[PDB]
């Protein structure tokens, strides 16, 4: 089936064009001038392109087709439609002499990432305004809710580089679903996923039956990173990453290790007392921020927050203000324009806090 298509290339240092069919009843020529790689990954590279027909700049993720492990990326991409997840526009094959097959995913062009924006603030040695922290983290959690509930998929690699940012609207969209999977109880999963800094400690203790909570740990770590202006848990390796977590949270209880991975059994380690959240962040930093960070960063995944619940956290009261705006006067992005399926997560309590009076 598939119904993915071939490309044709025009090359030679002067230009770099790829020609394509769009979709269909009569198919139509669509072309892209390639330019400027803006990221890689273990399988493929993301590069900018100009759609020669329309004019629209786009971001084409060239994925190297190596059997290795699951795709699922295209499967998810086709069937997702939400303001805070990236829109797939087209997909095609970009094969060349010998080598092998490349699958190209033509995504909408969003320039900056959270990683870039954070680097900007950090290199001026001055912290990033809370408004933005609230907007981005809120928009992650919203997207996560849709993924977890509507689509039923766990993104499974929430990291700053996988989060696009419009510098004008300050709209954020989740990127790169190479690691995403519909988590099924019973059928065991891969243990070793998610960038190490943002990796939930279930995955560290070799879990296999894990929930969507792993992504909510990741947003916990992103949020911390935005407040701290540096990675909260900068692990060098799996073991060093574990310790980095222990330095803040303290040593896990046997009950907590149960919740994380029952099969693991004992954990040979001394009992380090937790370095309290209060002394992890500034006195400046809003209590609501620390409260959220702490609820997101727990060992036991069940006690961890859910995406939609997080969205309704007091920390995002500011965003729900009727007079709320970007610091340059311009309005906030779409925040509360929920679809009914988005809010199929029952609680009316939640709904009421979630959508403001306006």
């Amino acid at each position: 089936n598939e119904k993915d298509i071939e490309a044709s290339i025009v090359s030679g240092n002067g230009t770099e064009t790829g020609q394509i069919i769009t979709t269909a009843q009569p198919k139509q020529t669509i072309s892209y001038m390639a330019e400027r790689v803006v990221g890689t990954g273990s399988f493929g590279v993301v590069f900018q392109a100009k759609c020669l027909e329309t004019g629209e700049a786009v971001a084409i993720k060239k994925v190297l087709q190596d059997k290795r492990y699951k795709n699922r990326e295209l499967q998810v991409m086709r069937t997702v439609d939400h303001p805070n997840i990236v829109k797939l526009k087209h997909c095609f094959f970009s094969t060349t002499d010998k080598d092998e097959l490349y699958l190209n995913l033509v995504l909408e062009f969003v320039p900056e990432t959270v990683y870039k924006v954070s680097k900007q603030y950090i290199r001026v040695h001055q912290h990033m305004p809370i408004i933005y922290v609230q907007l981005y983290i809120y928009q992650i959690c919203r997207a996560l809710n849709y993924l977890h509930q509507v689509i039923g998929v766990c993104h499974r690699d929430i990291k700053p580089q996988n989060l696009l940012v419009n510098p004008q609207t300050h709209q954020l969209k989740i990127c790169d679903f190479g690691s995403a999977k519909m988590l099924v109880p019973g059928e065991p999963n891969i243990s070793y996923i998610c960038s190490r800094y943002y990796r939930a400690p279930e995955l560290i203790f070799g879990a296999t039956e894990y929930t969507t909570a792993i992504d909510m740990w990741s947003v916990g770590c992103v949020l911390a990173e935005l407040l701290l202006g540096h990675p909260l848990f900068p692990g060098e390796s799996g073991v060093d990453q574990l310790v980095e977590i222990i330095k803040v949270l303290g040593t896990p209880t046997r009950e907590e290790i149960r919740c994380m991975n029952p099969h693991y059994n004992e954990f040979k380690f001394p009992q380090i007392k937790a370095h309290p959240w209060h002394k992890v962040f500034y006195k400046r930093m809003p209590p609501e921020a620390v409260d959220l960070v702490s609820r997101l960063l727990q060992y036991s995944p069940n006690l961890r927050c859910t995406a939609l619940a997080a969205c309704a956290h007091p920390f995002f009261n500011d965003l729900r203000d009727p007079n709320a705006s970007l610091p340059n006067g311009q309005p906030l992005p779409p925040l509360f324009n929920f679809t009914p399926e988005e809010l199929a997560h029952a609680p009316d309590e939640l709904r009421l806090r979630l959508i403001p009076e306006h």
